[PDB]
């Protein structure tokens, strides 16, 4: 049907087929990513060719692969090996994972370091986390994952609230070799649990809770049509689901009237890390990049009726691919309802004698994801008024240390003896925007302040000022919070009845971006996340801030290698990459179990319609 | 009861008779203003003193007086005569606007204004606002209100969609004298309609939306007792109600196990500012004091259930005096409801095979007001978690004007040749902290950037810095988004189990705050709006950030004056003052009537309790 349907079982089956049959995919290849393509540029020459990309890992070490398929054709269309030491290592494999724990378990100098604390090895569990880029000159090609320690004194403990601290060690999971295993010295291992499903931490539970009922009597509003193209309230858009980046959206639009106007052609979190600020050398590496180089949506929960969704929800249930191509189902992996969000618009009027009053709703559409001990809420929302807001929620158990007897600059205590490194959750939009068609501008908006004086005698007079945002050199953009900074994404071309270029404008939180120094390893790979916006010309190549292959990757990829080719934007094809982040400073209050925080950012129309697009909302 | 329960209408009444009685309640003499005063630090003699303060107008020019009664104790306990070209004007009262349009009607340079425009004077509609204190030296000592004419063509037709610019006329509301006419010129009057309920521009309603049913098949989770005090999951607090001020929060307690803790002792919006950002000599003096001057409880709304209140809701009717000291009942005025807040606290753990979701919940207290063309929506929120937040949502029609040829860089375009000068809602919230008791301090918390090199070799490393605010000549702070600065309540004296003071972290919002040139009058008569947090010694007089007699007032009157007395802030009763607001550039989507904008803030528990607050939350 329509090419942005999700792919099926059926396609992911035959994608193994059709490499098999190619000879692409032995039994010492293992599929480390796997994802449908967008339609290319250029419209439906005809029938749809759906393409697929995927990354092939060769377990014997043998160099891997990045492979497109034409699932429609039956063919391959390309195929290139690729030099992981130059262009980064795959993504890592889950039974990539489940290695380190077992081959540290019979590592002499690991069991040294244990038997130092008296700490049962049968007990240690190890957090296996990507290794990024160091000095370690051995590594460079090598797909290496770091081992953090945490003590799980029995089947249903915490093992977060008994962290090792002086102890890491580094595994290459393709040989299969500890290769470095580091003691810095012990630490007293934190011995009060965090079992916040045990009673005598939780206490009796409250019988104050009366229950809330959302109901929905003749069904949702929205229809779900083709699998996963939504219509509601007038937005129209089709809900896609790629294992590395979660629910993607694509082909956002609005009916004003007889015309589905488009807004954003994609919308995407493209990349999302999560650095620490802890210089120890036991952590001083380490930095996820969730989306990049552990795939966010692989770990996708199943979405429960009434646990994760109250109301009338309607579940999508992705497929993606296991390590050898068999389609993987994710049972309601992607939650959608609609809900009141309270008042719309408002006016008692004292001279008409009219009062007026009309409700808000807002489509949700989510998914919620468990990288080891996060979770993360991605929320994409739909508004009556035509606001589009995204929403990420992270909680989960924070990530522990101990906490250094002198007290530290960079870790906050939890418990006594329990430590909580200090780090960042900074996420990446890309919004492949569509302004009533992609012939589209950004312009930077300041609020302007004016002397008092002549022509403003009074000096009461404010406005405001737009600089177009011409070549990609100067798409490099931070937030000004005091000014009132915002971006307005135009088409120079569409305007509205007053003449004037329809555009959406970008409302940002403001939030502290990448604090590591500039020179540093991460702030080198994570570019993007030093910079609240940046904008660059669509090329169907360019679809992370990172890069392809951001495991083990240095510098050299992602935007600002797409940003040095200094296209023009002005009234182009465009992308805009958001960075926005929480900077964390655990609290007590976030310890065992923490509550939800958030982050995220909005567009409301500006100009785009040529008045209020809800004066047809039912009293109701 | 309580100390704190809401004025009654018999006390109202009794505060008439006292007044009366002691000869103060004469025929010329009108209530500007009655409100109770809450009980005084201490409340040792357990001995109830309901006193009201009252503000008495004298409408034959008399010099006006504030009064405070004791209800209790049926006296007169003071009556000051009021200087108010050396104090300020009192508010404005009902009576004194409606009387601008009636005496402008008979007026010939009004009237022959109107006829060159050809405009019937008896569709003339005049909005009558503030004067501020300008240029106009005869104003000082008068009651001056200045009108700005709209034209109505028909009983049900929406004036503002008229505006008749290049007119201005002052009027001593006492002498009923129109003082001047100002017409700068003729300036073609918007001809299109703006209304909102007529089909012709509504168009067919839509049917697409289905109902939401928001239920409590058990009742609430919250219970009122002694008229307006709440318990709900934890959280204890008192509802009350001022003429003024709105919806006023009181004793904000947390119930943390055995012990009820204190947190807030008085949560309220103290003061609401309108300045507009036109030049134009029509309104550059145009400056809303919606609380201090047109008193924002007083013009409350009754909250109609389904349409501004979904769910199960629990009104509270609170009682104001009309100007001749009878009391009014505030039907519905207060809306109390809790609702579902997605997800609370979530985790799926791999090494214990635990999966915990919680959900979460908002207990919401709002009040809803209209205030000439605009309304606005003031909700309080008391979160599972211990997080109190406030929104205030904007709604109503926006103030406007002619649209000049040529265009301007202080007003924008909604309809043809249909102006919106630019203006910003400035809100301050008075927040008199009481963080485990009133011994408190207030840091201001920025995030600290470290440089590679030793000791963080990596360059990964980042820390956060606190300063004591000690004096009040040092407790007026800007925002730093940048740095992610916020600002910390704690109780120097009493610390949780990890041996650090309790506290409350505030989040700003970080939107731009006062525009107008630092000269200014507004700049002088607002000056609280020019800085986001102000920490003030506590004083029982000490109310308004703006004074207590806004209309008029030179400049100077409120926060500048108090923090001039450089008091001691380091852990003492404390008062914090957050300036949060909308800068507004009206776009074409808020015309005809304009969809709900917002600003907030909130406060979260920083290290207040040993753990998390809500483990004990079930799973229902
Ligand atoms: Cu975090
Ligand atoms: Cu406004």
């Amino acid at each position: 049907a329509s090419p942005f349907r999700l792919a099926s079982a059926g396609e992911i089956s035959e994608v193994q087929g059709i490499l098999r049959t190619a000879g692409l995919l032995g039994p010492e290849k293992r599929i480390a990513y796997l994802g449908v393509l967008d339609p290319a540029r250029g419209a439906g020459s005809e029938a749809e060719d759906r393409r697929f990309r995927v990354f092939i890992h060769d377990v014997s070490g043998a160099r891997p692969q990045e492979v497109t398929v034409s699932v429609t054709n039956g063919t391959v269309i390309s195929a290139v090996e690729l030099d992981t030491a130059a262009t980064g290592e795959l993504p890592v494999l889950e039974e990539e994972f489940e290695v380190v724990e077992q081959l540290l378990a019979t590592d002499e100098r690991w069991l040294k370091a244990l038997a130092a604390r008296n700490l049962d090895v049968s007990k240690v569990r190890v957090a296996p986390l990507s290794a990024g880029v160091f000095e370690y000159a051995e590594e460079r090609g090598r797909r290496i994952l770091r081992g953090l320690a945490f003590v799980q004194d029995f089947p249903e403990d915490s093992a977060w609230a008994h962290p090792v601290d002086g102890l890491v060690a580094y595994v290459d999971v393709v040989s299969k070799e500890v290769t470095r295993v580091i003691d810095t010295g012990v630490f007293p291992v934190p011995a009060e649990h965090g079992n916040y499903t045990d009673p005598e931490l939780t206490g009796p539970l409250r019988t104050t809770q009366k229950p809330i009922s959302i109901t929905q009597p003749e069904g949702p509003s929205f229809t779900v049509t083709g699998g996963n193209h939504i219509e509601w309230e007038k937005w129209s858009l089709d809900v896609g689901f790629d294992v590395r980046e979660g629910v993607v959206l694509h082909n956002i639009a609005f009916r004003d009237g007889d015309r589905l106007r488009p807004i954003i052609n994609r919308a995407s979190i493209a990349e999302m890390v999560v650095p620490y600020g802890d210089p120890s050398p036991i952590r001083s590496w380490q930095n996820y990049f969730d989306t990049g180089e552990y795939l966010v949506g692989q770990y996708a929960n199943s979405l429960e009726l009434g646990c994760d969704c109250l109301g009338d929800i309607t579940y999508l249930s992705p497929v993606i691919s296991d390590a050898f191509g068999n389609p993987r189902e994710i049972r309601n992996g992607i939650c959608m309802h609609e809900e009141d969000w309270g008042i719309l618009a408002k006016h008692s009027d004292l001279w008409s004698g009219i009062n007026y009053t009309r409700r808000n709703r807002r489509m949700v559409i989510s998914f919620f994801t468990t990288i080891g001990n996060y979770d993360y809420g991605f929320y994409w929302y739909l508004y009556l008024d035509g606001t589009i807001e995204f929403e990420a929620k992270a909680t989960g158990v924070v990530f522990t240390s101990a906490f250094p007897e002198g007290g530290s600059d960079n870790i906050s205590q939890l418990a006594p003896g329990l430590g909580a490194p200090f780090h960042q959750h900074i996420f990446s939009a890309r919004l492949d925007m569509a302004i009533d068609g992609f012939t589209n501008r950004v312009e930077e908006e300041d609020v302007v302040r004016q002397t008092m004086g002549p022509g403003n005698e009074r000096g009461n007079a404010f406005s405001r000022k737009r600089t177009v945002l011409t070549r990609e050199s100067e798409a490099v953009r931070e937030a000004d919070a005091r000014t009132g900074r915002t971006w307005i994404i135009s088409n120079p071309e569409s305007k509205n009845r007053l003449n004037e270029p329809v555009g959406y404008k970008l409302h940002a939180h403001n939030q502290p971006t990448l604090l590591a120094d500039p020179g540093s390893s991460i702030a080198r790979r994570a570019a993007f996340a030093t910079k609240d916006l940046w904008v660059t010309r669509y090329a169907d190549d360019e679809r992370y801030p990172t890069g392809d292959f951001v495991n083990q990757h240095s510098g050299g990829a992602g935007l600002p290698s797409y940003i040095a080719q200094d296209r023009d934007i002005d009234g182009q094809d465009i992308v805009v990459w958001h960075t926005f982040g929480l900077t964390h400073f655990p609290r007590v209050e976030d310890w065992p179990i923490m509550p939800v925080d958030t982050v995220g950012f909005k567009l409301r129309p500006e100009g785009f319609f040529d008045r209020s697009p809800v004066l047809d909302v039912p009293a109701n």
